[PDB]
Order: structure tokens, then sequence, then C-alpha cells
């Protein structure tokens, strides 16, 4: 009734890409035993995970994120890395990387809650690491904090110059800002001028006791400029924060966060699993949003629905 | 032992602080029917809530937050406001000693709960009680955890207090918190050297905010200097908070933020109820700890831990 998960596990650990893809396919099937088998497989290969650089990447639409990931991912595969690109979308391109046999690109997983989407992304990351991927890029497509809380290093891409340049509260979380579109000629001057502004703000906000002082750099994703320097900074961070234990410390905190997120996703699934409860939950939420009932009145109405 | 909740409600709505205190005191009771009765009373006076300015206040230990709230709260009661000061401690007066004897102020420590979500959500409930009792200024302060974001998500206006310099080489404020500020106030701007060092620091924070704030924002956060201890700059500080209220009331943004916050604290309480079931017997509390430890220690995957926990209570 179930597939041969022992043999799938062995093939995956031996680097068989078909096995990695199949494990991810089984995790998104409608059968609960398929999903449980892949859960059990991930748990079984946990000791072979973690040996990767996990980089989160965000930026406003049009900044050049797809292009930059495509270019950076190709630079890394050329250099002997195996690169996974995982998207995170609460609503749940890269064409050259898409044909690269050492890259593995996946869209955002489906879940009831953004916590669930993000936590499923952690589980996919672990699968990828067990399968031998040593670079995990997680991109936003809210999702920004989730992606920072999924990765070791948070890279924010910015335009080289009346809206938010990036969502309020996200700039200060950057481990590096890369100002994109530093194209030959004036593009370089402009982006470098913009980098000087972001660099002033970020260094005002960075205490000298911080282990890592976030750099601000200029790049051209389109023309492949500045990407080696960018990556070298991520590797420097890995070395420095591995030395302090701060990468382990952050991962432990993230993993507990995603565990609780999945417990909350299980709760959410119980609340939308039947029409009555789904409607009653909606009504309570509407009453609170509308100022008709207090937040605790809505909460207790919902908690009683499922005997909590 | 069951109080007359209909008469308690009537007195509270009339401004009686004793009824207000009794209601908050019944809310922290270890009896579920007391707490339920207070939950019900809040839900019943909801139409009399909301007519206040809600200000969250944070800053590093020793910045002068107690002193500034004591001074600001006194300024406001002097001007005819009734001011409530509510603390949020993630791990749950004499400071604020002058405001503590003020008949038009009401100070309460942080409520206790199993989760920070719970503490914050109970603080929202207390805020509603205070508003119903006629408090028109609600100051919510961080103490002790992730209390800063919680306090920002409890209030209309987020005030961050800063020291007049960063020579201790530490975070001047939690990473992540700065850009959330609706105003930065650099405290200890005492006549003479203090105010010079405060003005210098202010210029730096103002530059960073100038860079980060887009021109489309309804509100551009100011950076000001104050002395909570000597009562300098507090009128100007409050006038800025009133300007923000007027401006974001016109755009519907205060209502919008409040709606989002209320739904957040609703879910936080649902999650607290879940937490209560998981720590409610020694056996399940320990099994939940073991799961959490296994995940923290990289012994089992987050989903393995989660499903172990969910199965403990038949989820
Ligand atoms: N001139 C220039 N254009 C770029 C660069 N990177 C991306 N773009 C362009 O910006 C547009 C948006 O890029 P895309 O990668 O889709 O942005 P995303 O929405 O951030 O994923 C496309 O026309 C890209 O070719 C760059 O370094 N220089
Ligand atoms: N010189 C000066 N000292 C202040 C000022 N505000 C607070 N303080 C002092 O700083 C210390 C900490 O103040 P407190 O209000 O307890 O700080 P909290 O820990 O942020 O609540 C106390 O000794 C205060 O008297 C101020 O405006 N000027």
């Amino acid at each position: 009734t179930l597939p041969d998960m022992d043999t799938l596990r062995e093939r995956l650990l031996a680097g068989d890409r078909a096995a990695l893809a199949r494990a991810i396919t089984l995790a998104e099937s409608r059968r609960a035993d398929h999903r449980a088998a892949v859960r059990d497989l991930i748990d079984a290969v946990l000791p072979q995970t973690g040996r990767a650089i996990r980089v989160g990447i965000t930026g406003v639409p049009g900044v050049g994120k797809s292009t930059t990931i495509d270019a950076l991912g190709s630079l890394l595969t050329a250099a002997g890395h195996k690169v996974a690109v995982l998207a995170v979308d609460p609503s749940s391109r890269m064409a050259r990387l898409a044909i690269d046999r050492n890259a593995f690109i996946r869209p955002s997983p489906s879940s009831g809650t953004l916590g669930g989407v993000a936590a499923k992304t952690r589980e996919t990351m672990l699968l990828c690491e067990a399968a031998g991927f040593d670079v995990i890029l997680v991109e936003t497509v809210q999702s920004e904090t989730a992606v920072a809380d999924l990765t070791d290093f948070f890279l924010v891409l910015m335009l080289p110059g009346e809206l938010q340049g990036i969502k309020k509260g996200i700039f200060e979380l950057a481990d590096m800002i890369a100002v994109n579109k530093a194209d030959d000629g004036d593009g370089e001057r402009r982006a470098s001028a913009a980098a000087s502004e972001y660099r002033a703000a970020l260094h005002i906000l960075t205490p000298p006791s911080a282990t890592w002082t976030p750099p601000v750099v200029t790049i051209s994703g389109l023309h492949g400029k500045g990407l080696d320097s960018l990556w070298s900074r991520i590797e420097d961070h890995r070395s420095k924060l591995t030395a302090t234990g701060e990468i382990a410390g952050k991962r432990r905190e993230q993993d507990v966060k995603w565990m609780w997120a999945l417990v909350h996703e299980r709760l959410h699934q119980r609340l939308v699993g039947s029409a009555e409860v789904r409607q009653a939950t909606a009504e309570a939420e509407r009453a609170v949003a509308g100022g008709e009932h207090s937040p605790a009145a809505g909460a207790d109405a919902i908690a009683t629905l499922i005997g909590l």
C-alpha cells in the first residue's frame, strides 16, 4: 500500500535526484500515510542534514531577485556546489538555473497557514540537505520574517534608489544589502551612491559588539557583476558565526519555532476540516475584526468548537 | 463568592477604580468561572471601548522609561486625562511613585499566562476594561522576551526611548525594533552636556529614519530629545502623538491597525488554550517538553516533534 521507503531513502542519500523529487511529491499528496511516510523519512535522515549554507533572499518585485538567484546559483554550481532554490509564498524565470542538473528548484508548499508553509519549507530543506545539497537558497514570493527565520544568512536586495524600498521592519534584519543593477557605466555610480545611503543607515543601527557587521554591496544580477564578492561575504559570515556557535544557536531556535508552527497548522486543519466548524470559526473572527465581540470572547467560542 | 456582575459593570462604567481593579482581579483568579465572568463583562461593555489614545513604550533597561512614564502620565492627568499604565512581561509601581498616588491614574503589572501571546492578549482585554472605565490614555510598557513587538501590536503609536549615546557598544534597542518606531525619544537630555549628547544621538537616528521612511507614508516618525527626570520636551512629545492620531484617524489607519491587532490577540488566546491543555497534567507537560527538547537538540525533525505533541491531545 505504501512504496518501498527504505529503498527510496537509500537512493536519496546516495544522491538520486528522482528520489528527492519523489519524496517531495509524496509530501504533497492527499493521502495522510504518504505524508506521514515522508515525515518519517526526514526524521530518519536527520543526522545527514545541516551541512549546507542556508541563505534567505528577499526584495521588492522588480529588484532583480529571479535574475540574481539564477546568476548566483549558476556561479555556485560551476564551482562544484549543489544548489536548491525553495520559494515561500503565503498565497500557498531562473531559466538557466532551471536546466542545470546540479540545481533543484521548487515552488512554495501548500498549507493552511503561513507558519505551515514555512515549516514545510524547513522539512524540504532538510530533505535537500540529506540528498547532498550544500547551498539552500530560500526566496520570498509575512514571508520576509519567515524566510529570515528559515535561514542562516538574510540577504536583502534593493533597487538603486515613493514606496517602501523593502517592507517596514525588514531592512534591519539584513546580514547584507545588495544594491542590484550596478550595470557598466552610470548604473555603477548610481548603485554605489545608493549603497552609501543604505550603508549609513545600517551602520547607525549596528552595534560594534555585533559579531557580524552587515556589508552593503553593489551587484548586477543581469551582467554577473559582484557575485563572487557577495558570496565570499556569506562564506565569511558562516566561518565567523560557526566560531561563536551563533549559527547552531539560531538553527535550534528556528527548528522549535517551526515545530510549534506545525502544531498550530494541525489546529488550523481541525478548525477548517468541517463546514460547521469552519463557518463558526469565520463568524467568531469576523465578530472580533468588526468590534462586535472581544478577542477573548471570539477565542473561547473557537476553543469550545473543538473541545479545547 | 460570585459577585453581582451587573452592578460591578454599572460602577466600572461610572469610573470607579475599585470596580475596575476588582474586575482585573477576577480576571487573574485561578477559578475559571471568575475569569469567564470577567471575559463576559468585557464583551458586554465593548461598545464603550476604543475612545482612547493607546501608546506602546519601550527602551533598554535603565533608559528612563519608568521616570518618563511617571512624568508624562502626570502631565496628562494635570491636563484632565485619565491615564492607565499597563506592563507586558514575557516571562510572567514604587517606580512611577508620583503617578502611583495620582487619583486619575491606574497602574497594573503584567498579567500571567502560559505564553507571551496569552500575556499580551490579556493585556488587550485589560485595555478594553480601562477604556470602558473612562481611561482615555493607555500607556503599555515592555518589561523583562519578544515583548517589544507584542507592545507595538497592542497600541496605536509605538514610542521608543533611547539613551543619549551608544558608548557601551551594545544594541541601542533590540535589532528589528527601530524601524517600527512611530517616534524615537532620546532621553536624559538634561540642561548642559546631557542635551548636547542627546541632540548628537538624535541627529544619527533621524538620518537613519530619513533614509528608511518613504515619502508615501502617512506619518514620518520624528526624533526628539526629552528629559523624563526634569520634565523637558514632554509636551512636544505628546503633541506629536496627537498629530499622529488625527492624521491616521483621517486615513482609517488606526481602525485598520486595531482590527488586525484584535484578530491577532484572538488567535493568541486560542493558542494559549492549546498550551494550557499541553501543560495541564504532569504527564502531557513532560511529553511536550521531551518533544521540544528533541527538536531543539536535532534528535527529531520539527514535524516529528509536532506530530508527537499534536497526538498527545488528539489533534
Ligand atoms: N539593468 C539591469 N536589469 C536587471 C538586473 N537584474 C534584473 N534586471 C531586470 O529587472 C527586471 C526584473 O527582474 P526579475 O529578476 O524578474 O525581478 P524580480 O521580480 O525581483 O524577480 C527584468 O527585466 C530583469 O532583466 C540588472 O542587474 N541590471
Ligand atoms: N539624568 C537623567 N537621569 C534620568 C532621566 N530619566 C531617568 N533617569 C535616571 O536613570 C535611572 C533609570 O531610570 P528608570 O526610569 O528606572 O529606567 P527604566 O529601567 O528604563 O525604567 C534612574 O536613576 C533615573 O533617575 C533623565 O531624564 N535624566
